[PDB]
């Protein structure tokens, strides 16, 4: 199965997944300098004042924090976007070393890490159906540097050991996904898709220009998941990050002068 391995890596999910090969996939480099402001943009509005968060679990790829999406409890809307966006999962990408670990990059500079909270279109009435949609998602990018320790993040960082292997969960409730965002919510979009299979493409991209800093020992807690279960071998999930498609027929915007 498909994996971030050299045996079951991003260069081979196209024979399981073929829009692996498509018109809009993601990430993409951010070329700054090209990125065109568009002064139409609205801001964004990210309403998680009511985000019941519920549950962290190791999902044998990323470890996700999932909130109940069954109302408005936690909300994306404005930006780009028509309608509203309930929050459902955040998940991290990172790397093996500072640095890499992001997707996106910008003028081809890769971050630590990636932060990615997953929003999916009320219109379409559950996140399987707005897969299906070309506007079926919205997914808030967070880029991390490596530095002084972000307070919030710790309450996520302090679980790890608890979900260390893959199918491991652990309750999680009164965490405020607040605690994980920048000052400034200038932003770059695009349209794009999935980083994992099914690749779906299905997402609007908001990728934030301003980092979160977190500590060296808080990503260091990230590099000792594993992506096995227990049983298996170790095998430490680091790398766990697409690299840059093809931009082809696509404009990204900026929000911001
Ligand atoms: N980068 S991303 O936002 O496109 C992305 C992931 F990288 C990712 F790892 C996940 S995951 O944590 O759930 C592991 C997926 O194998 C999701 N999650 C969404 C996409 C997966 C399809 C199911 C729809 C909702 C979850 C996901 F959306
Ligand atoms: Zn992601």
């Amino acid at each position: 199965h498909w994996g971030y391995g050299k045996h079951n890596g991003p260069e081979h999910w196209h024979k399981d997944f073929p829009i692996a090969k498509g018109e809009r996939q993601s990430p993409v480099d951010i070329d700054t300098h090209t990125a065109k402001y568009d002064p139409s943009l609205k801001p964004l509005s990210v309403s998680y004042d009511q985000a019941t968060s519920l549950r962290i679990l190791n999902n044998g790829h990323s470890f996700q924090v999932e909130f109940d999406d069954s109302q408005d409890k936690a909300v994306l809307k404005g930006g780009p976007l028509d309608g509203t966006y309930r929050l459902l999962q955040f998940h991290f990408h990172w790397g093996s070393l500072d640095g890499q670990g992001s997707e996106h990059t910008v003028d081809k500079k890769k971050y630590a890490a990636e932060l990615h909270l997953v929003h999916w279109n009320t219109k379409y009435g559950d996140v399987g159906k707005a897969l299906q949609q070309p506007d079926g998602l919205a997914v808030l990018g967070i880029f991390l540097k490596v530095g002084s320790a972000k307070p919030g993040l710790q309450k996520v960082v302090d679980v790890l050991d608890s979900i260390k292997t893959k199918g491991k969960s652990a309750d999680f409730t009164n965490f405020d996904p607040r605690g994980l965002l920048p000052e400034s919510l200038d932003y770059w979009t695009y349209p794009g898709s999935l980083t994992t299979p099914p690749l779906a493409e299905c997402v609007t991209w908001i990728v934030l220009k301003e980092p979160i800093s977190v500590s060296s020992e808080q990503v260091l807690k990230f590099r000792k998941l594993n992506f096995n279960g227990e049983g298996e071998p170790e095998e430490l999930m680091v790398d766990n990050w697409r690299p840059a498609q093809p931009l082809k027929n696509r404009q990204i915007k900026a929000s911001f002068k």
